[PDB]
């Protein structure tokens, strides 16, 4: 026995903010007028491909909301200038160092591994003589010496091919998705909390929705959900197209409605599937095959909205339990 959610929402989307959209919005000293309704508007609609470029910088963290023109003008500057002083160092390594470096030349194979990996029929990354190939290798080489500690470990590379796509730029690029690792950095740590918590954070979630699925996940051992694993990692980025993913990370970033809204689009999905899992009585191997061989067949704004129908239902919720309510951020 346990909480009476409630009846699901029906959630209606909206259409991309277009780029006049946008600059309405800006004053003449270049300050956006209305934060919280814009990323309300870029939650509920997501962006424009021709606003992408700008939005994102302020998406990620790059420009700050209440930035004017000038102090962002003069930001870039800085950024710039902080930029290609740490790719000097790493560029500037000889083969000698190398050779007494360790740390430095595991993250050069790793990096050289991934690229050769990340999106290779996109027509950025598309071919081994791409300049983009080059970008990405280099502003992963540039973010090991802004963080050596954590360098570089696998999966990074698929979280910046969308910034760096985005972008176009190698300054920016770097930048945006430096504090995009600010909050994606404990996925990566060496002895991994977050890619843990997670996990845990998720499976609380999905006692509080459908218990009967979780003690079925328990009989056949995927209590601890692993098959979740590639999903939370790169938040996706294996599931979806390239463009659906633009679409997936432009809405995240708002931080609407809740907090770790990436873990109800886990339990929207996994909602969906629930039926065919107990039905065809998956164990641990059937069900990561199941959810692999789910990529691409996933829909974004479906999945978007029964994401949001479910949050709205929890917080609506009286008998909501405290574990619950620090996850989604109401504490």
């Amino acid at each position: 026995t346990r909480i009476d959610l409630g009846e699901r929402p029906v959630v209606q989307r909206r259409e991309p903010v277009s780029l006049e959209e946008w600059t309405k919005n800006i004053d003449s000293e270049g300050r956006i007028l209305n934060v919280d309704n814009m990323k309300q508007m870029i939650f509920r609609g997501g962006l424009s491909h021709a606003l992408r470029k700008q939005a994102w910088k302020f998406l990620l963290g790059y420009f700050p909301w209440d930035s004017t023109k000038e102090e962002r003008t003069e930001l870039q500057k800085q950024k710039t200038d902080e930029y290609f002083r740490m790719k000097l160092q790493w560029k500037s390594v000889s083969e000698e160092q190398e050779k007494r470096n360790s740390r430095l030349r595991d993250y050069r194979s790793l990096i050289e591994k991934d690229v050769n990996r990340t999106d290779r029929t996109n027509k950025f990354y598309e071919g081994q003589d791409n300049p983009g190939l080059i970008l990405l290798h280099d502003i992963l080489m540039t973010y090991c010496m802004y963080d050596f500690d954590l360098g570089y470990v696998q999966g990074m590379s698929d979280l910046l091919s969308p910034v760096l796509y985005v972008m176009e730029n190698e300054v920016d690029a770097f930048w945006c998705f430096a504090s995009y690792m600010d909050q994606m950095h404990q996925n990566f740590e060496e002895q991994m909390q977050g890619m843990k918590t997670q996990l845990i954070q998720l499976s609380t979630l999905l006692r509080l929705l459908d218990s009967g699925f979780c003690s079925y996940l328990e009989s056949q051992d995927s209590g601890y959900l692993y098959f979740c694993f590639r999903w939370l990692l790169i938040r996706f980025k294996r599931e979806f197209s390239f463009l659906d993913i633009l679409r997936l990370w432009e809405v995240m970033w708002t931080e609407l409605p809740c907090k770790n809204f990436h873990l109800l689009l886990c339990c929207a999905i996994l909602e969906s599937e629930k039926q065919q899992i107990m039905e065809k009585h998956y164990g641990f191997n059937e069900i990561l095959k199941h959810i692999n061989e789910l990529s691409m067949k996933i829909d974004v704004e479906d999945v978007l909205c029964k994401a949001e129908a479910i949050s709205l239902q929890m917080v609506k919720c009286k008998e909501l339990p405290q574990a619950v309510c620090e996850i989604l951020g109401l504490q």
